[PDB]
């Protein structure tokens, strides 16, 4: 195995394929990347046994085919540390891989390619293309509502659902839910899969900001996304996502509309004096007005009064203010609409201008 | 106590007297700020018992004199959380302090001003004024050489020394030393004091890079710095400080000169393959060339060769790379000069083109 490549052709690929890796790896091979030279191309692969990210790098200087694995973060730091435009030459030598650029020389310890984990081949059931921007919208709109380490495995993931001309994402942690749907311009079979939380992070990481479209393929147990010269593949979370469609409030008649940033800043201040553990705030809605109040066990109190659009019955309802702030922070909009039912029922929140995304937050005791 | 003030006028004072972002102050009153209205001014005071920061704001709107202490972080967050342009009206009300701006209202728990700590009256023995930028340069050139935070050395602050027309700072952790001296335009008595590590950080935090005179007053047991409308006071550390004159290598017979950036990048790269828990490199100096090498327990090896100016016998010497990198980062210059003696003696490092600061570094055995 031998190649020589300019530093910057290697740097973004290396940065990307280190993502599946941790601090200390569970076992040494998992802290390595696989390097393969075949058909004029260097391919670099990182894996965590659940997903893999592969980057392909065209080679325009002389090379010899072969494969090995080397410590990912050491190899990346070497490459990042060399001067702009350095030429980096690599040669496999059994138990070590040698790297040379100008008069800088490194020897890294290898483990055999044959021993690098190789996710199994699989068959796609659906395939589509979409703008990178659409995928970014779909993930950003919902990612925050994923569980961080729930007992219920299925909540530590994001649902992707194709249905007709729409792609939709759903995330929930048992307490709040987010759902976003976007037009695909393509007619698709009904599919519903759970992408693992690390997979979602990686999908996000791989989007650059260009009009290279994203190509997605979904199978019974796996998903793959190709952008430019990067291909991400993950196994799916085996499980049935709960049916959130039956969780959206049925007849949520009390409509409040207000400025998103005005609400956000008001909640943000009220939160200072909320219980630091339980984070409860009280909303009192009345004719064209919202009053937000917080207090903590030490009897400190905040109160914010805002003008809003509201004509329903007065009601008072408590919410975890961090859940509310997460939604307002995800909505990127001028005005928000909250749809209320009664003091013991969840609220649905949406951008006033769009039904693309909906958020449901269960209320809390105070 | 009653005052009304622009949020604008409070932001920097609150930032100064408040943080120390975090960290959990283990003695509850110390996480409070003392507010005082008297002779047309609001004064805000933060303290940790060892030091204190006082900020003053002029009050042009109707105000009434008085006390109180309130939670600093809470009060800062509320002020910071209000809209640009806000006016903040405050009225003390027994066990609560009311803060009101627009239709935002807060009531904070108070503790009695009379419970807030001291600090007692002390007498200056030396006073001078210097540009705050001169103080900034002196601390920044040397701060990094102080021991940390249990390390548990014996010396836990920076020496401030007045001699002739210069102010000088010296910091050492027993392995490396930094010294910087700046002229201050006034002839001064010979005086030497130790400022505690956390005092040095707070002092540094107060300084702006504006042109602004800084007035310093040093007593037997305390130091005070006044810039603008902020006054910082710290206790001093008792006991002896080593004499930097006695640590400076007495007769170096080996002179290395090299580009500061090239040297830094070469140390940084070799260091990738040094032992992680204890990152050192070996330097081998010979005519016109510097070879830097590193290796780790996995028997990975790095070698960097640089062209340099070098006069002296061939020699091999090892260094802890963080100590050297810290010096090159502090110099921020074109070329550096290293003055060497032998494999087991300290080196001196300085900017080849200025003599305001000098660094002494002990070698490593590898
Ligand atoms: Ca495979
Ligand atoms: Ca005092
Ligand atoms: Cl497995």
């Amino acid at each position: 195995m031998k190649f020589t490549v300019e530093r910057e052709h290697l740097l973004k690929p290396l940065q990307q394929v280190s993502g599946p890796l941790g601090g200390r790896p569970t076992l040494p091979i998992l802290g390595n990347l696989l390097l393969q030279v075949a058909d004029g191309t260097l391919s670099l692969t990182g894996t965590d046994l659940e997903m893999e990210m592969v980057a392909r790098v065209a080679l325009v200087q002389p090379h010899e085919p072969g494969a090995t694995t080397v410590p990912a973060r050491k190899f990346f730091d070497i490459c990042r540390g060399l001067p702009e435009g350095a030429e980096i030459a690599v040669q496999l030598e059994g138990e070590r891989m040698l790297v040379r650029s100008g008069r800088s020389r490194f020897s890294l310890s290898t483990l055999p390619a044959a021993d690098f984990p190789n996710l199994d081949d699989w068959q796609s059931e659906v395939e589509f293309t979409l703008p990178q921007a659409t995928m970014k919208r779909l993930i950003e709109a919902t990612q925050f509502s994923m569980a961080a380490a729930a007992a219920a495995y299925y909540l530590n993931g994001m649902l992707f659902e194709t249905e007709g001309e729409e792609l939709r994402t759903v995330a929930t942690d048992g307490h709040r839910l987010a759902v976003c749907s976007m037009p695909i311009g393509q007619s698709l079979p009904s599919h519903s899969v759970i992408v693992p939380r690390k997979g979602v992070i990686e999908l996000m990481r791989m989007l650059d900001g260009g009009d290279n479209p994203l190509r997605v393929q979904i199978g019974s147990n796996n998903i793959r996304a190709h952008v430019g010269d990067f291909i991400f593949t993950s196994k799916l979370v085996d499980g049935r996502f709960p049916d959130y469609r039956r969780v959206l409030p049925k007849n949520p008649d009390k409509h409040l509309e207000a400025g998103c940033d005005l609400l956000k800043q008001a909640f943000a201040r009220a939160a200072i004096l909320s219980n630091e553990k339980f984070r409860g705030v009280r909303l009192y809605v009345s004719e064209n007005q919202l009053k937000i109040t917080a207090n903590n066990p030490e009897q400190e109190e905040a109160e914010e009064i805002l003008d809003v659009t509201y004509s329903g019955a007065e009601m008072e309802i408590g919410f975890n203010v961090s859940y509310v702030l997460d939604v307002l922070n995800a909505l990127k909009c001028e005005n928000v609409r909250m749809m209320l039912t009664d003091s013991v029922s969840s609220v649905q929140i949406e951008d006033a201008a769009s039904q693309s995304a909906a958020y449901v937050v269960m209320p809390m005791r105070l």
